[PDB]
């Protein structure tokens, strides 16, 4: 039937000061991603590539709040436009800390805001292999794909 | 269905002397986009993602400097034959997703006039074309002003 | 149907007195790729494509780095077993769609091999398998050759 694509980018800095939240999990480490709210660069680039499936334009454009409710919202005006969500992966790109050992808690984190099936919903991590600002830790990337379909 | 993905990546670097042209929009700005042709960063990632979604190869194996049939061609004028070539290898276009990453200028004023440029473009209604924009929160070259990236995602499926 | 979309992305350092093997393609270049396997930039996006689409996490949690056969491990049997591993969730690949970004060396000549690697690994023909070149235009360490990146999508359906 009326499938789409969508595809998301975020970055933010990383610098002393602010903690460091990715996918709604709180991840000890001695700096943190710098930003309107949370800043949490996982759920943004996931909210772009909903909107983006749904042709809605961007995030920006909806809302000018943690980043959860934002998806939540988002969600809410993918269904209305007609779109029920198929899946979700995602890169995360942080030369530093280990995520591995949280990835479920983000998995759960989307699953639960996307009500989605926990197997429809993928996230996953890569260090930059020390080049560029993310590999000298001074910045961390999300990249993220969603399928919808009208229905 | 045959359902096929695509995606599409480019960048340019901003320079003096030069218009600023992104999704057929010339948008108001003191460096424009360097390239071959008018250096369509967001037409040239549109047109290796449909290339890519249709196993047809990139935009560099298509679109010569030579080939007399492109050398004063506009990126829109590629981004139809592309959509032609996608046609002729028995595939449909059923949406585009993209985003630019871009310092400055504001792009947000400009976006649906994008939109629209690539719909007419590819033959498709408005709801099946998007455009996303991001800056890079002053982080490397792009941060930096030096150049403008443009990610892409199409899907097309073979009738 | 049950259709689902991955993504991957991968990047490694390019440094002398490394083979330089891309796509499973062993290609003639004074520099190779730096990893703890044969450091396959493009086939390790593929299979983080993959194991995204079937929402099995990441390349790293399916092949330790702690398993003694990962040391210079060919990353076409790596992809391979994570055709397998999508398969046995109960998945079909439907196709794949890449790019590669570098300053040098030329990929050209090394692409349709590169297409066929995959297409065999993954047991699809080739008009399902898609791979695309780009430099970086000049920016940033990928514009410096200093490492070659990947990027990949792919499309699955479950059975
Ligand atoms: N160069 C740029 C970068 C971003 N934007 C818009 O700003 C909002 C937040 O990213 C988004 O709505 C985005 O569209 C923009 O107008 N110009
Ligand atoms: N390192 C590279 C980068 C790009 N290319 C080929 O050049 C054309 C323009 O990107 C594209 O056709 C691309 O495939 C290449 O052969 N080697
Ligand atoms: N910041 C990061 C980066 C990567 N990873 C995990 O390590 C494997 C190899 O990079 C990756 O495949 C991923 O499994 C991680 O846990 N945290
Ligand atoms: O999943 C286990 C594992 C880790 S490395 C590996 C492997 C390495 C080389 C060839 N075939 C397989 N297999
Ligand atoms: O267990 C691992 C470790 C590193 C890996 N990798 C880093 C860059 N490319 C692959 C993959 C799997
Ligand atoms: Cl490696
Ligand atoms: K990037
Ligand atoms: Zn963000
Ligand atoms: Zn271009
Ligand atoms: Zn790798």
């Amino acid at each position: 039937m009326d499938f789409r694509i969508g595809q998301g980018y975020d970055v933010h800095q990383l610098v002393p000061g602010r903690p460091l939240i990715i996918g709604g999990v709180t991840i000890p480490y001695e700096r943190g991603l710098l930003g309107h709210s949370d800043a949490d660069v996982l759920l943004h680039a996931i909210t772009d590539a909903l909107f983006g499936a749904a042709a809605l334009g961007d995030i920006g454009r909806h809302f000018s709040a943690d980043s959860r409710a934002l998806l939540r919202e988002c969600a809410s005006r993918v269904a209305q436009a007609g779109f029920a969500i198929r899946n979700v992966d995602s890169t995360i790109i942080a030369q530093a800390p280990k995520l591995a050992p949280h990835i479920d808690a983000m998995r759960a984190n989307i699953a639960a805001d996307l009500d989605l099936p926990l197997d429809r919903v993928n996230v996953k991590a890569k260090t930059n292999e020390k080049l560029g600002y993310l590999g000298r830790g001074e910045g961390i990337e999300a990249q993220a794909a969603a399928l919808v379909v009208r229905e």
